[PDB]
DNA sequence: TGTGGAT
DNA sequence: GGTTATCCACA
DNA sequence: GTAATAC
DNA sequence: AACCGTATTAC
């Protein structure tokens, strides 16, 4: 049992009986309860389904997932297969109505077009269809309810019952009573069905075969022929009843839904930030909850629950493993977690569960949201309208490279490693001075990547193709040394290892070669590291070969490795190969657009203030005249128009007067509000001029970036050679 | 197989090696991380440990953790034990220090003790005790690491530099980097060890049985004679380096902190809103966070952690369980929580994980939280005084008797079961007016419970017999009825079945006298339930004895069992087994003390007001004199000095006066003030009475709870018998 | 054997 | 997401 | 055969 | 709390 179980029908009646095909194992559950026994089964699979088109033969008939689908259809498979065996007149597919469940259903498709082609020829195949949305009336006893596919459904809903009436939005099948369940989607007379057929065998074929076959770069070409990356779509205006849909259309529909969301929201980091929409939402999250460096840890349970609450609608396990990895130094060149407890290490250890540990972010996390109050960023509403989320951060230092990134998402993939900060900022800073600045030139400054594990880079040829085209491959080596040992024995010792390296696997291998006796001359393996320091040792047999068993490791062990980079990421929507200019180009016009948002905001605030001033001023000169003026006046509005009408006060200055306290006509220091009103006047200008002026700006802009440089500057720590 | 796995020392060395056995895998990590590794040994222990005085040997060698252990010691057990044999010269035991921690300790020294005595006897058995506080990490640019123990050592550090810097309370292992769990207590050099010791091979044999052994009373009476309900404890002035204690003592001071804890604030409910800690901190929380009945659903995850982060310090595990019974219809008679999703079923299959469901607090609950804001039930200090949390909830109405309870703890558990709100209430009503009123008589307003799964209750004597003493034996039947078929042939459809009974296990176990034929006369058996009704249908064979049948079934399956009252509950910190007569007259004093409380509350608003509001209606007919007096002050203090000496307004009211906005000054109407001084003094004479007279205060009490009978009165669903 | 808060 | 253990009391 | 967000 | 599967890409 690795596969879902069964649960049959009463009966057996192959005309009528139905098998629900239903993603996950509690939705399994509802489905259960919510069904009519008499005639319909249940088959829960568990998560992502093997793919029947990139995957063998061998191995398919391996997996159980599979073999008891098909022994549930009771009709075998492929070669032999005989419809008049089926049990079923009917295999329904019912997923979450989200982008994770079209790809299922995509992959099951692909199975039963494979496998099981007569079946969905006989148009004995369909896709339920679960509701989008569902309006309440009143409240408690009184509630009442009804549902909605589209927008146009609901849009008539509003009429039916308004007046007060609230919406869900359904983010999955997880939120149904199992009565809500059968009404909508299991109940014959009034759910919505799919069903698919074979329009074109060809059209079919080559359809499935570009989306899920191993060759990738027909899917991509596909992809960047068909996805509408700056676009919205419109949902399918769902018949009521049955719907008959082609193969080739549905796999289309379904696979590029799928493959849109993970490419822009899931796997590959923004081209500004550097971070996935998960991880922005972490930062975001735990910053508006003031979870911050300088305060006390907090709960990772209570940080996560509220992150997959307002923001993230996906599993804890996802966000809680990607908020670990955020605060592990050994993966992160500047760690934007610090975590109180078990958070894993370089033995690949597993971390302690949320309910464990504790968190918050780091001071370095700080910048990358400063100014987020300040409405610098594009804002948007997140999946149930109760709250805004930034789309980007401000980014006050240039995340991507120095903490890189590493993804796969469908079409594409990214690798990116970190760099070293300070570097990082000498590069952005020139090109600011400079913008069309080439790659020798900011190889001055940035020379190449510097892991957190340390070691050494060896392929300066290659560091500069990667930083002209996104892909390069340059290797890297474990940092070692040798010590001499009573006996006239050497060993040999490492103290820095490659980075994504298993430092507990690296040993184990290590010692397969002297159990196998693969090079001459290993005594004894010894992993020898602690909480100060990485120390593995090889300690040889007296007089045996260093070199030539140093020469072995690197050679047939991860000792050394490549490194190969695949800079992808997100730039206006869409994904994008890129190099060293792009990226820094972004990161510059990106912080150009901060600083002049934040400038216009600051402004504002100055701007209103100091007309208060202005007034305020005005007012102690005639402070009788004015309270005498409110005394004989009616009510706050009079007050105020009276305040025009007799001393050209603005509305905004007759507001601030009459709605101050009492005890403020003792306090009448006008210097005070003058020296106030200069200073004002004086943040104005410099403002205006940063707004005013592109050289200002970036001035500015060059100016912060070397205070943060100045602040969390570390030494580089992988060493760079040049073969 | 099921046990967790050992992590070695680097070499073999008995004179020094060191095995450490710690509470999970986690905390385990972290202790192997942290380690040295040269002679330090990981032993992770998954839980509570078998009891190895309660289980009897032969059980207790097929507990895999019993036998990993008894491996790595490498000494074998019992009486074949050789101490020159042992791999490690100390045996260090390394919990949380919490209760359950205390706990653990308890178990394995009872192994220690009974199956490798010598090895405590030679002294190399010890507990590692972790520190209780750290002076923050978050002090400034942190260079702090200070830790302590004791209270006292804890005063002892409050004189360290940032004058007001923050402490950390550590709820456990799990909040420790590898790095500060070496520094305080698995460095040879800084840690501190309680190292165990025989002194009295008598008296540590009597005190393990007592606390460890199968029987019961003992235990009560050790806990009765030794626990201090009504106190607190203050924990031992710890030596710097080891500390010699006896067996006895130890098993002493970590059971006693177990039971405890596992008494008052784990598996049994105050006897005023029936409610365990984790129930109400479920209901508090939620309250708090504004997820009730009329609101939208809120993520169960989100829940979850805000409860885990913020009040009680135990696994999601447990809190989300505790969250979803009291969603569960067939579970609990008034349900206090709402939940969308797979929430369970009668057929006992599991629950959604919290990440799937979302949910709210029930329209009754408010009901049990009502007047929560007011100052109407003692708050106590969280666990790390961040925040205040209620002992008890204002509890509107009996929960209970109405929802029940059901617990195990150590000496006392607990079941009450389930009963109608309107007869509770009318109990309640009735005892109000006959405080003296004997169980004869509330039987006639109470005759017994009711369960929200029906069936039939026999057993009038034993129910009385439950209201007197708290314990009672009755008899519960499934609701049957028979159905005359074709071919002459009858069937027994049951519609309703006991409380606490799994459908779907009876289903089966009924089928398996049909398979087994351990009565003749069974057809088929089919649960033909569904989401509209519960219908078990056992058709009969031609020519069968039914009621042959259906006594067997009664008999030999749980189609009909016993419930056993044992109805035990918390009365002032203390376990309490109670009759109807404590439980009811509990709950009215109760309600009374928050009625006051609430009257108290309502009036102090009120007679602030009036006093303000008298103080204005004086400034109108003086409204020159005090803005002249204003003016010629000097600041808000002076103003306010002022306003007393001249006028003698109070402190109250001058705050009030000094802080009114300038457009205050155009009204000069005393009359609508007076309208509302008149009100509040109403307002203030009724409340003033309830206060003050006891009759007044208990009509209030009645009327409330017949207000509340009136809304949620449901009819009864359990019939009642006598046997 | 199996209830429900705990590890 | 299911599977697998223990504690505790009481029929 | 492996990385990291997802089911 | 460990153990167990899958998708997706590029060496
Ligand atoms: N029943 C279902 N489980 C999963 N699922 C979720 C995991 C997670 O949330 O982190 C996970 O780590 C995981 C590991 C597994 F090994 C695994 N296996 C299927 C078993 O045969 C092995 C599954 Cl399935 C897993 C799912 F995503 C959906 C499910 F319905
Ligand atoms: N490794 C550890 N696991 C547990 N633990 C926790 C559970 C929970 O929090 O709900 C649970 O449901 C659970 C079930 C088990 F079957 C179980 N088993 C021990 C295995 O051999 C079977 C264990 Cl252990 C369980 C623990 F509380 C502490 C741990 F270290
Ligand atoms: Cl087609
Ligand atoms: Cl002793
Ligand atoms: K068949
Ligand atoms: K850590
Ligand atoms: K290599
Ligand atoms: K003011
Ligand atoms: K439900
Ligand atoms: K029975
Ligand atoms: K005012
Ligand atoms: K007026
Ligand atoms: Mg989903
Ligand atoms: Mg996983
Ligand atoms: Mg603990
Ligand atoms: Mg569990």
């Amino acid at each position: 049992l690795l596969s879902g179980k069964l649960t049959p029908a009463q009966s057996k009646n192959p005309a009528k009986n139905e098998l629900y095909l239903v993603e996950g194992d509690s939705a399994g559950g509802s489905a259960k309860q919510g069904r009519d026994r008499k005639f319909q089964a249940i088959l829960p699979l568990r998560g992502k389904v093997i793919n029947t088109a990139k995957a063998k033969m061998a191995d398919i008939l391996k997996n159980e997932e599979i073999n008891t689908m098909i022994y549930t259809i009771g009709a075998g498979v492929g070669a032999d297969f005989s419809i008049e065996d089926a049990n079923y007149d009917k295999i329904i597919i019912m997923t979450d109505a989200d982008t994770d469940g079209a790809h299922i259903q995509t992959l099951l498709l692909t199975f039963f077009y494979r496998y099981m082609r007569p079946l969905v020829e006989a148009g004995h195949v369909y896709i339920a269809l679960p509701p989008l949305y569902k309006m309440s009336k009143g409240k408690g006893k009184k509630e009442e309810v009804a549902y909605a596919w589209t927008d146009g459904e609901l849009e008539e809903l509003r009429k039916q019952f308004g007046k007060g009436a609230t919406l869900q939005r359904y983010k999955g099948l997880g939120e149904m009573n199992a009565d809500q369940l059968w009404e909508t989607t299991m109940n014959p007379e009034t759910r919505t069905l799919i069903r698919v057929t074979i329009e074109d065998l060809a059209r079919a074929e080559r359809r499935v075969n570009v989306l899920m076959g191993d060759k990738v770069e027909p899917r991509r070409k596909w992809i960047e022929d068909n996805v509408k990356f700056t676009l919205e779509e419109a949902t399918v205006f769902h018949m009521s009843n049955i719907q008959n849909m082609s193969l080739e259309d549905i796999m289309g529909e379904r696979f590029g839904r799928y493959s849109k969301y993970i490419i822009q929201d899931r796997a590959l980091p923004d081209i500004r930030d550097g971070l996935k929409p998960v991880q922005r939402r972490i930062l975001y999250s735990m910053n508006k909850d003031s979870n911050t460096f300088d305060k006390s840890y907090r709960k990772s349970a209570k940080s996560v629950g509220n992150i997959m609450g307002n923001f993230h609608p996906h599993g804890d396990s996802s966000i809680y493993d990607a908020m670990v990895r955020m605060s592990q130094n050994w993966k992160n060149r500047e760690i934007l977690v610090e975590m109180h407890g078990n958070n894993g290490s370089m033995d690949g250890d597993p971390p302690a569960a949320m309910r464990y540990t504790e968190a918050r972010l780091s001071e370095i996390a700080g910048y990358l949201l400063q100014d987020i109050e300040k409405k610098t960023v594009p804002f948007a509403w997140n999946f149930d309208d109760t709250e805004k989320e930034p789309t980007v951060l401000p980014a006050a230092f240039p995340n991507l490279l120095v903490n890189g990134s590493t993804g796969i998402s469908a079409g594409y993939a990214t690798d990116i490693p970190p760099h070293n900060l300070a570097e990082v900022i000498d590069a952005a800073v020139y090109m600011i001075d400079h913008p069309t600045a080439k790659i020798d030139k900011l190889m001055e400054f940035l020379p190449g990547p510097d892991f957190p594990t340390g070691a050494i880079i060896q392929g300066r040829d290659e560091i500069k193709k990667a930083y002209e085209t996104g892909k390069g491959r340059v290797v890297v080596r474990s940092k070692t040394e040798i010590e001499k040992l009573k006996g006239g024995k050497e060993q040999i010792v490492i103290t820095e290892i490659p980075y994504e390296i298993n430092k507990a696997n690296l040993v184990k291998k290590i010692d397969d070669v002297r159990v196998n006796n693969k090079v001459a001359g290993i005594a004894e393996v010894r992993d020898e590291s602690d909480r100060d320091g990485l120390r593995i040792a090889i300690e040889l047999k007296k007089d045996a070969n260093t070199e030539l068993v140093l020469n072995y490791l690197f050679k047939y062990t991860d000792l050394q490795i490549n490194y190969n980079f695949n800079m992808v990421a997100i730039d206006n929507f869409t994904p994008r190969q890129v190099g060293i200019v792009p990226i820094l180009s972004s990161y510059i016009a990106h912080r150009r657009e901060v600083i002049l948002a934040r400038s216009r905001f600051d402004k504002e605030k100055a701007e209103k203030r100091l007309h208060i001033v202005e007034g305020l001023i005005r007012v102690i000169s005639i402070l009788d005249e004015v309270i005498a003026l409110i005394r004989a006046s009616e009510n706050k509005a009079d007050a105020k128009e009276n305040l025009k009408v007799s001393y050209d006060f603005t509305e905004e200055q007759a507001e601030a007067i009459v709605t101050l306290q009492l005890y403020r006509l003792t306090n009448t220091d006008v210097v005070v509000l003058q020296e106030e009103e200069a200073e004002l006047r004086e943040k104005i200008a410099m403002l205006a001029a940063i707004i005013g002026d592109e050289r200002t700006m970036y001035n500015l802009m060059k100016k912060e970036l070397r205070e943060v440089k100045k602040k969390f500057a570390t030494p580089r720590l992988s060493s760079l050679e040049d073969t």
